């Protein structure tokens, strides 16, 4: 008897088992959903980190970039869960800023391409997603996306704090076409977490400034959230995407709930 | 359930159509244990829920209740036992601050009264009540998005912007407590009041402005608006009272639609 | 040859020479303002500070909580200025808390006596202000209260940030009825000035703890500004007042312009 | 004895008299301020236009999506404003999105390559002109740039508003450098300007009302962020839609 029994979810965006969308797909099996899991590039890597998962689930290859990719989803899922299933949930756990666009380089030398590349796989992406998927989704659907709350600037997240404002944007125009399918559409804005390469610049792979920058920020996280964050805790955001993808918020939709200890409505 | 073996306190019951009795239906259906309060005919809508419930009495502008809450609902759920929950459905102002009154119009003992039983009483509660509720607990209180002026609701939007800003307070309190606080944000929902408006209750003018917030309530959410139903309203601060949203504190959940996140 | 050349305006909040309204009508006057200032409670010691202004202007009393006041407002300030001639702005500077719902008394602690008449100071007062004034206001006029952004809770200011909040939703009100008279109705929220009751705080009026939060406050202000913040300047905030009682802003209404450094923008 | 006497301002995105650029640059020019504007692809069409205003500015050509344009752009400002003098005032009012990502088209068949193009043109170029200009700017100066509130989704704008977003965001970190020369950074959020149903609810929800074929106000305003009135305000959206945004109903 889990929150989301019987319900047949895709989960985008596992890399490693630090990743948010492991814990994610973690947490949806511990509740009873039957997953379908797609990756980007390392297939082979990938499938030996889904292992790791608690339950089996297929694994389909989905390059974002990738138009034929996008074309063939909705086929290949249906495969998968067998014709005449549906999906009742997508979670989008996709994010990529070239070092160029975040980090230690400053605002201004972040050439295009590489920006451009940032905003089509973390902001347009959700859009193509939503366009593939919507035609294999059941009425009473539920579509996530992962945000870090872009409403103020700050040191280093640069041009990926741009390409959440969009990813913010695109949700809310993604809900008005889901909505036709009654299909609800929202962003998970979470705490940080570290996953591999936070872990790394903290540990100074972008040197010192950019190390101490994001302990800064981390620790005033900690400081204003009334109930405090852990960064290297993605339970309480995957429940909290866990808690979008069930029956339990059925009239939110275009919108954004905050899995980040409260920090965001805090000055100090 | 849901809510399998938790303690919660619901308050702001007084008919059967009130946003407070489907939480408490609902919260009961998903395994909660309740306590109620009212505020004086409650008792003979409360036989209505699934299970029985002890009905306690709570006037929040009564020092002498405030003062004396937590002992009766220690007496209520047992020596040794703490709440998991606490649910804040209170929302009161005068005809005078809200309607068909001028914005100009409404004294300030009116608007006062209105802001101590919508507003300050949320803090009240959560002082009263944090003392005896548990780590991981859930206090809820119910909110209209205050973001933009709109007609007739007047004083009593002035009153959701002051809640907003007591929720964002009481969370820097609850935190101590391992507590959090939040408010759901409802879109219209035609409750014994909203019903008698609609009907005529303040005249043409004033009917005839509901019923075009209303419409508009629906067609811009992506995925509509019942007016006549209070059920996904009550499944959402459920879902606040579950450990299922475990990150969120000092926030507003929006059960509306969608429809705050759309222009046209 | 100023700004507000011809202008008739009306500026409450003088109390000492360090008041934002002091620097309002400073300001007002040095860009050709003509003024009618309103004191309340201690008209004389008022009157010797509003002798430093660089020009007179007359002094009427106005008690914000006094119904008599209030209805006697209009006619006052119209024997003031003359019959025929109206109004072009009017400065809404008055705040008030007690002790007990700010500072270093725990927010549950604060009485609701205390904080009604807060509120009522701080915020029912700016829809009192311009029901007594819109009748003698021209059009293309201009209202003005004074604001501190309550969109996140912060320590120590507890129970006036409340009172703020309610303010910026009763300006939203006030712009409605304003609209009517072809008048605009504004808030300026401004970054942490060094007056009469925050300059007491810093020094230890409400102890170690109290003083302790407002410092640490106003060093993370200058510090995310980008371009600083000068706690003990009002100029910048004065000049923002008076940009909203010029010609130069004239579809604003109902709105909140910040004069906080760009605080408010910047994480970190 | 203007709003705006001895400034130096650089205004871009002039294509034809009712562009918002064109009414910035007369109510500029009436203030006493001096002007550079730059044109986009149209030069010889722009230049006629420009005439048009009350006073003689040098026009520059500005491709935004043009490296070679932008490399150079200081050192052509710098040329037609004299050597020692640098600018107080730069306004950007530059915007685009292929009609595949916006109006009727439905909002998943715009193609990335269009939407990319349009996020250039209409955010990433706000970094671009701060970028190239911050250089040659006094302290006290100010970036102002054009805005279409984005919070809320809203039929036909689609791509448009997704690139406002973009926009919003790359203001609060281009103040973030601008800070470092004393200068501010700020957008105007204006209401729709004829350069229906959606811009017949604006002057119906607007306490003032709303003017969209009256572009004046709106350049008034964009004047107010230029001046020295407005000098604790950087990162921020000021909005010149008659209070629209403030009502719901
Ligand atoms: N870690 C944090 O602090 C934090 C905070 C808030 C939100 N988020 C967001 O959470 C999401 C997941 O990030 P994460 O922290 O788990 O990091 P991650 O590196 O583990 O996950 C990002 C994923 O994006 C995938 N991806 C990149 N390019 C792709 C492409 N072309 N096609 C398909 N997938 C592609 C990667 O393969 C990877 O699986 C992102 O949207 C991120 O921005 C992270
Ligand atoms: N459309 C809507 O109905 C709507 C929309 C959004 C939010 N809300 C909010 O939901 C909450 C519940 O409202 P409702 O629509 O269910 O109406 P309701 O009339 O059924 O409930 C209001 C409750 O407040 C109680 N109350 C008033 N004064 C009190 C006092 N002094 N002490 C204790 N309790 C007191 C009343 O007894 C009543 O039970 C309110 O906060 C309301 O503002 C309602
Ligand atoms: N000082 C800051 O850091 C700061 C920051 C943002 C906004 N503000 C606001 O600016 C305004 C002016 O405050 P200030 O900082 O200049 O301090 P202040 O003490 O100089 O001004 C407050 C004024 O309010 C008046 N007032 C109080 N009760 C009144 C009543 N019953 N009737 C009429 N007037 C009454 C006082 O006499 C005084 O002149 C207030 O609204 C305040 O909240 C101040
Ligand atoms: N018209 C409205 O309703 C409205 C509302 C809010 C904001 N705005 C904004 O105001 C600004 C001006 O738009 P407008 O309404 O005056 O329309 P417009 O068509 O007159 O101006 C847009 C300008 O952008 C220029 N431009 C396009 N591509 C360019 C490039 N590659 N390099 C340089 N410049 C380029 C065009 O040449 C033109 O001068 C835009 O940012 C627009 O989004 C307009
Ligand atoms: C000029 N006024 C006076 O001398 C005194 C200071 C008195 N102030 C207060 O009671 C209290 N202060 C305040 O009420 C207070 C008012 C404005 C600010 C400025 N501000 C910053 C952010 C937002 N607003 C700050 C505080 C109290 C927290 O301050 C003490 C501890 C310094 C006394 C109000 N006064 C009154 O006389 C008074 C009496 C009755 C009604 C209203 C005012
Ligand atoms: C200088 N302008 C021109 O003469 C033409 C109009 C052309 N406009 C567009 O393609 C499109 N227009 C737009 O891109 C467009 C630009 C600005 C606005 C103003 N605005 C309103 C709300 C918010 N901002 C509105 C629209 C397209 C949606 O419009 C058609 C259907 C009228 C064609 C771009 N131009 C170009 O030549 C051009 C070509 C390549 C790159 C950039 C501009
Ligand atoms: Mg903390
Ligand atoms: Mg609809
Ligand atoms: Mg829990």
């Amino acid at each position: 008897t889990g929150l989301l029994d019987g319900k047949r979810i895709l989960v985008s965006g596992i890399i490693t088992d630090s990743s948010i969308a492991f814990h994610i797909a973690r947490v949806a099996q511990e509740q009873g959903a039957q997953l379908v899991l797609t990756g980007f590039d390392r297939l082979r890597l990938i499938q030996r980190i889904t292992d790791r998962l608690p339950a089996k689930a297929p694994l389909l290859e989905l390059d974002v970039q990738n138009e034929e990719h996008l074309a063939s989803l909705a086929g290949r899922v249906t495969e998968a869960i067998g014709a005449g299933n549906k999906l009742d949930g997508v979670v989008h756990s996709i994010g990529f800023m070239p070092q160029t666009g975040m980090g230690i380089n400053p605002f201004f030398d972040a050439p295009y391409a590489d920006v451009s590349k940032g905003i089509h796989i973390s902001a347009y992406s959700y859009a193509s997603m939503a366009k593939a998927l919507l035609p294999i989704m059941n009425p009473g659907g539920s579509i996530v996306g992962m945000d870090f709350d872009p409403s103020r600037a700050m040191p280093a997240y640069n041009w990926m704090t741009v390409a959440k404002s969009a990813l913010e944007s695109v949700n809310r125009f993604v809900a008005r076409e889901a909505g036709k399918y009654g299909v609800r559409s929202n962003l998970v804005a979470a705490g940080p977490i570290r996953t591999l390469a936070m872990s790394a610049i903290v540990g100074g792979a972008l040197g010192e400034e950019a190390g101490a920058q994001i302990q800064l920020l981390e620790e005033g996280w900690d400081q204003r959230a009334p109930i405090g964050w852990n960064m290297k805790d993605a339970t309480p955001v995957a429940k909290t995407v866990c808690a979008l993808l069930s029956d339990w918020l059925p009239a939110t939709t275009g919108d954004i709930i905050y899995a980040d200890g409260g920090a965001h409505t805090q000055l100090l």
